[PDB]
């Protein structure tokens, strides 16, 4: 199947070059698998979703999303315009305050909500979590995330904004998690993506167009950004079958596009997410 005019990182993801502007993925589109973002939370009732997202926790006073951020990651993950798996459920976790900031015992709740919740819901294809958020180093909330990939849930966390060494970060710092970096439209290092030996994958963050509340859409830029591409991506992968949760971050890693980032420093990984499809 193909998307015709899609938003650069969709095109990004199916292409062995940067430039193109279809998004050529198989028909089963993630269907059969869940993806849980961790977030502000996610307006459910946009059309993007088509009745495929729903709020299942909330650690305050509504479960929505006050913010627009959750919404953004959502509708990259799955979206039937701006999302990687088209066809994934989806399933909001409202860590994130309205004002797009959390404690880290309430971030920790909402792991250790989903290696639970993940029980009662049917998703035959794999689970996936994709977190979009990290602070300053925390061995609790690196602790946190690697019992959720325990759990059996394909863990993908973002690699901070900071220009730095993502070793520094958490959860991004946690090695048994999939920590991404961002890219722009030229195959360059985002300027903002942290970076280091913890990265494991690159994805499209810069000037990335997605869902937004109100009904709308707009474009933003972040490590949050790319983190959705690798979730969906590995959504799309679960479904189809060629990897499970446990080896889906290694996968994406042994079928990425490789060495053709620039501003990469050295010992960071010069990988970018690649869905490899072939008509
Ligand atoms: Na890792």
């Amino acid at each position: 199947a193909a998307q015709t005019n899609a938003p650069w990182g969709l095109a990004r993801i199916s292409s062995t070059s940067p430039g193109t502007s279809t998004y050529y993925y198989d028909e089963s589109a993630g269907q059969g698998s869940c993806v849980y973002v961790i977030d502000t939370g996610i307006e459910a009732s946009h059309p993007e979703f088509e009745g495929r997202a729903q709020m299942v926790k909330t650690y305050y006073y509504s479960s929505r999303d006050g913010n627009g951020h959750g919404t953004h990651c959502a509708g990259t993950v799955g979206s039937r315009t701006y999302g990687v798996a088209k066809k994934t459920q989806l399933f909001g976790v409202k860590v994130l305050d309205d004002n797009g900031s959390g404690q880290y015992s309430t971030i920790i709740a909402g792991m250790d909500f989903v290696a639970s919740d993940k029980n009662n819901r049917n998703c035959p294809k794999g689970v996936v979590a994709s977190l979009s958020l990290g602070g300053g180093y925390s061995s609790s909330v690196n602790s946190a995330a690697a019992r959720l990939q325990s759990s059996g849930v394909m863990v993908a966390v973002a690699a901070g904004n900071n220009n730095a060494d993502a070793r520094n970060y958490s959860p991004a710092s946690e090695p048994s998690v999939c920590t991404v970096g961002a890219s722009d439209r030229y195959d360059r290092r985002s300027s903002f993506s942290n970076y280091g030996s913890v990265l494991d994958i690159f994805g499209p963050g810069t000037s990335i167009l997605s869902t937004w509340i109100g009904g709308s859409t707009r474009s933003i830029s972040g490590t949050s950004m790319a983190t959705p591409h690798v979730a969906g991506l590995a959504a799309y992968l679960m479904t189809l079958g060629k990897t499970t949760a446990a080896s889906a971050c290694r996968y994406i890693a042994d079928t990425a596009n490789k060495g053709d980032l620039s501003n990469i420093p050295f010992g960071t990984v010069n990988l970018l997410a690649y869905n490899n499809y072939q008509a």
